[PDB]
């Protein structure tokens, strides 16, 4: 059952694992990169608040870090301060399943945007997949500047 508006914010909260991620500036999500962050989970604070619990690699640890998200004007969209001002919404979510993250940052130097694909288990359908690929297209974003990232490091050897 896809969802592609008014989404049941607590019914996206638990464990989600990072599969694809794409980006305009290819830097930001490769080994190194300020937005290679492996999602852990997602957690309702309040009515309007969100808080994301991610593994970044630190010194060669995969190391956790919390970021508090706030709802905003726009219905679905919420921002976040991580490498400069991010908005980012639901682009769609299969509950269970699948969640496609649209991130747009902005900053004083180069304005750019994220696309996240994250799964219940650590991996999804490559239908699921190549929706995410051709939104992605849609958007502009090279196809050379999708990551798979079931075939690297995602801390999931840190989970606990």
């Amino acid at each position: 059952d896809v969802v592609k508006g008014n989404f049941d914010i607590s019914k996206i909260s638990g464990d989600w694992y990072s599969i694809l991620l794409a980006s305009d500036i290819k830097e930001k999500i490769e080994e190194n990169g300020s937005m290679r962050v492996f999602v852990k989970d997602i957690e309702v604070l309040s009515n309007s608040s969100l808080i994301f619990t991610m593994h970044t690699k630190v010194n060669g640890k995969c190391t956790k870090i919390s970021l508090i998200c706030n709802k905003t004007e726009k219905d679905g969209e919420y921002d976040v301060v991580h490498d400069g001002y991010n908005l980012f919404r639901i682009i769609e979510t299969a509950y269970e399943d699948y969640i496609i993250f649209h991130l747009n940052n902005v900053n004083q130097e180069q304005e750019f945007q994220l696309m996240e694909l994250y799964g219940r288990k650590p991996d999804v359908s490559p239908k699921v997949k190549e929706k995410f690929v051709r939104y992605c297209q849609g958007m502009e974003i090279p196809k050379e500047n999708i990551l798979d990232l079931t075939q690297v490091d995602r801390c999931l050897q840190a989970r606990q």
